[PDB]
């Protein structure tokens, strides 16, 4: 007798299990930039949002839902409880705590571990077979933490790692050459952020190695100072923090790009953080960025990049420092 | 020579104008949501941002730029100076002061009018032939204002109006019926916000009028209280503001939708605010939302919705109220 | 070591059951138009092609594969053997002969029924839980045939039906009003092709019913002869056959649109052909087009369009003719 | 007052010109593949079709028009007369004779040059400012011809060239390495034909040079015979032609990729047919493919690829062969 029943005849009310569901944990600026970019790329048939701040969480959910007319993602849900995350193919973690003035790395990392001790087991409960994509900083250590806590095989725990660093690098490279960043190739690997390593040998347009054309490239004897492109990648990040307080759009776009490869099983190669034990003479359980093949199983393969001695030593130093912190952590 | 000259043999120097340039004025949450949505829909070959807060502006510009690898908009610029906006096809105004503790509505309006007194002349100067899309509140008044100051013909001055209202209506309608909002048709017209008017006669799925099936629809005696759907539209806005402090994603997406029709000359029909003088017995210079055809020269046509007497009287009261404020405004 | 093994370290080998797979059966002009449209809308992670002409099938597969760089569908396969179709979510049948000179109605149908007796079991064997979307003509009858042979519930057997008829109608309607077809709403229902029914009561822009503004809409004495729009839909089809020999692009696009709603569980409403027994005084097992909600489980719901006496009689007359052929078929 | 006048109020008439008009000359298999690819990528606000066969032309136009509901290109036009092509930003030429099974593209010169003597002046007459994108075979030679006839500066005369050959190369390379072609980098330059040159020295994944890992790469001594990958690229057209009579989908996608860079001023790098005078000691006005930066002024820059001695010798052989043909041509 109702209006819905006058208007619509139902053939059946079966099942309803999402096929391409994504969860974002943490609805700060980063989380929401991930959400919007993922929504506008039509990657998911369901999106779930989780946070501990319940008002903010509900408000962000509602705001996205109100744009449903202009999207092709028919179900957006949110909640403090992880039942809303059930059956996710991909779970993206941006949650964590902010470092404070004077706080040690060890103490900041330990705080995030304690946070992950609540997040990860509940993610796993409701999506045992998902891929985990860790964005929270320090991303290389927290990828390790998520791997450790989740018990997932290595291929399904991915750190955003040097994906943002490389995108920034390619942007700057584009600007200098007057070429779209898509056609400017170059890889920043190792530890995300301050200690990242630009691999000068790979820097190229149309297969033409910039290093080969200009052997001083990357060295201090370069009159054109191409090393500065990498230094401006790092300066860029501090500047964006200083100017707007946080970074959101670029990270969100980059994470959506990782999600596309994973959700559509593309097997594209991205610079992301993976268990690096057994490479570059690293013998500890540490995660660092190398180019990885990303698809439906997460990281199925990785590329073995030939590094100069200086590049190797820089990754190996990063690995030593990360393990130094990691081995003092309490799970 | 330089590495660049070793790599690249140039045929042509003399650069052209961007051909599909958009400017967003005001990089608050609304402006930046508009921006990301426009970038991800590939509507512009250049995007300009303007604000008066210089640090924020630069920071937002850089953050977007850093995502360039994942976009197809080759030039993103910003500045306080409107020379960065030159030759825009479309300028979206989201700049606004927010109402302060104890401030009256009239005084709030007047402060936004003062902001437009500076913005509009600057926009006109550098893009004399653009379309103006006004989002800033109160949107119906501020669209009138923008029209009056710019001296543009009414086809090139468009207020976001009831676009968001209608999008929200259709999301709720879709949730009630279990149908994607794209296939749920309903129009909210008139004054944006609290005083907006749901046109129950046009509410339909698949051309099957809900009012024809359920004559009580939209009345107090409606046994199923479908009038609450519009109540919830208005409640939603207050709740989102209560929960997260502002709205961004939905308005950003709805503005990109308008921008698409305009930039791609689609001639789709949208509920936006336009000069209504001479319709529904309204005789004052006021802007209210009706379904308009949007394209290359802005609003080329409007659809003449058959309204009930009650419906007309509601638009007329909105018009009287808006005109009443407008004649006390200092230009 | 192979170059591959020197370049790439493998973490695990594969290989998940297909997750978002579509099959197209019949790689003639319609089949291949569907394929390219599906490929360009990023709806599948694997596309399989089947035909009985083996070289042609291989050539079409390779031509698509050669475009792989510009696509986001990582696996394209084909073969005469239906093992290439395993674990498809959606199987689109565009296989068949065409209406011959001299040959009646019942004989052409029977030649396609014979084709279907081989195709359908093979499809069902390798994708027992797929949705079937039938395009082959006469489409309403062959959808029935697919349903009977497959043994699938009715929600999982969909005929393209009046999806194309309705697109053409809205294209013509938009040409008349100077408005994009997306904003020009109108439903062509019933039997696909010559005997389809334009539902004048639903024809509207922005929920303004044209029948209400112009009560002569669709009648003989209409001074503007709007019945010609529908007559032109039918004439258009005959004209394209006369001019070009076949139709491909419009049907290709229409099908991709249906696939989009199904693959993404959108629950949009489309005019497609479904088992209509129990409606409009119809008491035989026939498929006719009504507006259906399309999603991951095919047709979950249909909209109950109010039809005038004449409209209703035209549907019943189609149903009789359709059943009169169907009772005579040999399975 | 007609129904239209009752429904729609006009603010202003006067027709505007399109902003992003594209023309396709020849509505054969290639032309129409180009069309559908361009339409589905939203590159144009007007598409114009031209051919000498008037019935096929109109039929193909109509078929495209009938899919308008599913597109975002509001106007599609066709005609024998080049007045339909006026104001084109980009004009794509796909008209003329194609290869029979086993036939060389170089056997098409007399036929297709004589066709170009009528087509090109007509195109230039109505769109004197357009970019020309030549697809008709033999493409490198006809790009030279189009340049000589048109009197355009060479930046605005672009041959589709080896974009497709490189796309096929990267697909094949992708299959061998288990990586998406987008992440497999490798260039095939020179003639779009038998004399094309694979640039082994530039092939890489994630900037890791395959030649450094595998010094015999591409040589006769190669144990994995990677030269066979190039051989397959050379033979591709013949193989597909033998199987399905012609090739269409891959070139359609290739052409749309090129059109995107041009129309959206991306400045991406693509191997396209252009004048290579001044590189590798070539003095002749020969057109063949090298990587070019493509944008709104067409080819703005050439990338100077560093070729090995053997690579460069092969490219010069290609240039000699093509120039022997080009230089005998009479205008
Ligand atoms: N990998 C990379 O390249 C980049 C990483 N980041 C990192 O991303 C993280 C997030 O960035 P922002 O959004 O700007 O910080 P934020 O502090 O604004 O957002 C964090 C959110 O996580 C939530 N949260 C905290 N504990 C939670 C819990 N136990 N369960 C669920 N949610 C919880 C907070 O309530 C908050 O909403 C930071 O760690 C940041 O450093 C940022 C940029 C780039
Ligand atoms: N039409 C609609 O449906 C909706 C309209 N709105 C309106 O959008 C406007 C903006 O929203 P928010 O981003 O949340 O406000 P906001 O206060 O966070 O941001 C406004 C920005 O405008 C800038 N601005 C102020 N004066 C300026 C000037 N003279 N030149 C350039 N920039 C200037 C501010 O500096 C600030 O960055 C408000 O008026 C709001 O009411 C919001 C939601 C929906
Ligand atoms: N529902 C609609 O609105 C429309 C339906 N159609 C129909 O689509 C069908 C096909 O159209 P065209 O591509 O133009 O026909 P076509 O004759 O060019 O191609 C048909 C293909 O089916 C193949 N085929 C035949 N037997 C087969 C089998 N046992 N297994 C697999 N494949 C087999 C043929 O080899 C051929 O490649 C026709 O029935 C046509 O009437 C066409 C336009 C619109
Ligand atoms: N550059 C590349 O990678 C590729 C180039 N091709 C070439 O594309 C060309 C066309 O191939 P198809 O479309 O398969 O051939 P098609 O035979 O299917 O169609 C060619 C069209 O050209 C038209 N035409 C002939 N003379 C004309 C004139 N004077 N003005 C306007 N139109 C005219 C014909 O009427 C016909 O419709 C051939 O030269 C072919 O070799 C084909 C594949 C790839
Ligand atoms: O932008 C960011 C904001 C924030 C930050 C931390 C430390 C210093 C500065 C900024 C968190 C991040 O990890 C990035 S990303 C980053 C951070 C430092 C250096 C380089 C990068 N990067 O991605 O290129
Ligand atoms: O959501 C909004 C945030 C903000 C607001 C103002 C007043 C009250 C509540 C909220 C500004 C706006 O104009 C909208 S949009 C809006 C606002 C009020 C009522 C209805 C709508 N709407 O679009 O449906
Ligand atoms: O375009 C078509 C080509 C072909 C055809 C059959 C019968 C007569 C004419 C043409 C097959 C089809 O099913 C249509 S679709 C069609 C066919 C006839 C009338 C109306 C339509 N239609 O979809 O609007």
């Amino acid at each position: 007798a109702t209006l819905k029943d006058q208007l619509i005849y139902n053939l059946l009310k079966e099942e309803q299990t999402p096929q391409n569901k994504i969860t974002v944990v943490g609805v700060g600026a980063v989380g929401m930039a991930c959400a919007i970019s993922i929504l506008m790329k039509d990657l998911a048939d369901e999106l779930a949002l989780v946070d501990v701040i319940e008002d903010k969480l509900k408000g962000e959910m509602m705001d996205l839902q109100h744009g449903s007319l202009f999207l092709r993602t028919p179900k957006i849900v949110s909640g403090k409880d992880y039942n809303v995350t059930a059956n996710s193919k991909l779970v993206i973690i941006t949650a964590g705590a902010r470092q404070q003035e004077g706080e040690s790395r060890l103490n900041l990392v330990q705080r995030n571990v304690n946070i992950f001790k609540f997040i990860i087991p509940n993610v796993v409960k409701y999506s045992p077979n998902c891929k985990l994509l860790i964005v929270s900083n320090p991303v290389d250590i927290l990828t390790y933490v998520a791997w450790k806590i989740s018990g997932f095989p290595k291929n399904r725990v991915i750190g955003s790692g040097c994906n943002l660093d490389s995108a920034r690098f390619r942007y700057l490279m584009g600007e200098r050459l007057g070429v779209h960043p898509l056609s400017c190739h170059g890889w920043v690997l190792g530890e995300h952020g301050d200690s990242s390593v630009p691999v000068w040998s790979g820097m190229n347009v149309a297969g033409v190695s910039l290093k080969t054309l200009h052997p001083d490239l990357g060295t201090d004897k370069d009159k054109e100072q191409w090393k500065e492109v990498h230094k401006q990648v790092v300066e860029s990040a501090y500047e964006v923090i200083k100017l707007k307080g946080y970074t959101s759009w670029a990270i969100g776009l980059s994470v959506a790009d990782l999600a596309e490869s994973i959700m559509k099983n593309l097997r594209r190669v991205h610079p992301v953080s993976t268990m690096i034990k057994g490479l570059y003479g690293i013998k500890d359980d540490v995660f660092l960025s190398v180019p990885c093949i990303l698809g439906q199983n997460g990281i199925s393969d990785l590329v073995k990049v030939t590094l100069t001695s200086e590049e190797e030593a820089r990754l190996k130093k990063s690995a030593d420092t990360l393990w130094g912190i990691q081995k003092e952590l309490q799970f």
